């Protein structure tokens, strides 16, 4: 549990040492970047200008029904989903926002870890809480999906709605299916 704990203490150290106009005009960038997935206008990549890749520490997830706080990484590979979550590639970057649906990813049955194991004890009504570049958002869950992986690339921006999924493998020790818990953006 305290590799998590060490990831996001650096990330809370790095991100308090930037003026808040940086991370501003870095939210303003992302939310232009976020409009433009929504409206099918982004490319298959970030911009670069986000200064934002694979690996790199966005901030950190609290669920606390089931005492989850993991760090939240952009992007999904074997590496990063042994550390943490990641934001699913071509989903909205969570910084929240009408027209967003952010995906963030992780494990459930890995041996030493519990990460996403715990996310089918979700329900209607459950919190999670996402600390983004500065910005604290609140989500509550009124969703529980199980999918064929063929519908994560099928997944859709809602018009109006601010979500972010939870997303992990299903069945325990079998991870055919996709399960999906998602949350929609609440008071804090």
């Amino acid at each position: 549990n305290k590799f998590a704990v060490s990831t996001i203490s650096d990330y809370t150290e790095k991100i308090n040492n930037v003026k808040d106009e940086e991370v501003d005009d870095l939210i303003k960038n992302i939310n232009k970047y976020n409009y433009d997935l929504f409206n099918g206008t982004a490319e298959n990549q970030l911009p670069d200008y986000l200064n934002i890749h694979e690996g790199d520490v966005l901030g950190y997830i609290e669920i606390p029904s089931i005492n989850i706080k993991l760090p939240i990484y952009y992007g999904t590979s074997v590496d990063i989903l042994k550390k943490g979550v990641g934001v699913l590639e071509g989903t909205s970057l969570p910084v929240g926002g009408e027209n967003t649906h952010s995906v963030l990813s992780a494990h459930t049955g890995l041996a030493n870890q519990k990460l996403f194991t715990d996310i089918d004890k979700l329900k209607d009504g459950d919190v999670f809480y996402l600390h983004i570049l500065k910005k604290d958002l609140a989500y509550k869950v009124n969703q529980i999906k199980v999918v064929h992986p063929d519908e994560i690339d099928e997944l859709k921006i809602s018009d109006d709605k601010d979500y972010v999924t939870l997303l992990t493998c299903y069945p325990y020790g079998i991870n055919t299916e996709r399960l999906l818990v998602r949350g929609e953006r609440t008071d804090l």
